[PDB]
């Protein structure tokens, strides 16, 4: 139905996100609105694909560098857990404060 990559009805009306890596599904997380999930399909294929990504959304926190770095100091299993826990958003926030 979501005209979005990677994501998912989900019961109670919220939405899933979900990458396939040659042909394994890994699950990125449920979310409550569906742009949301789409975000957070664009988060993990950015990281699993590299340039190979096609995201849903273009990127609006990336004009520093700072997000692609974010992303690269992870590993896959870290992003995923990240997104999962809804946690990405504030981690990501807090790798910008400056000291």
């Amino acid at each position: 139905s979501s005209k979005y990559k990677g994501v998912v009805p989900q019961p109670n009306g919220r939405w899933g996100a979900q990458i396939y890596e040659k042909h394994q599904r890994v699950w990125l997380g449920t979310f409550n609105e569906e742009e949301e999930a789409a975000s957070s399909y664009d988060i993990a294929v950015r990281r699993f694909r590299g340039r190979d990504a096609v995201t849903n959304f273009k990127s609006q926190v990336d004009g520093n560098d700072a997000e692609s770095a974010f992303l690269d100091a992870h590993s896959k299993a870290e992003i995923v857990d990240m997104l999962r826990k809804h946690t990405y958003a504030d981690e990501f926030e807090q790798s910008r404060r400056k000291f």
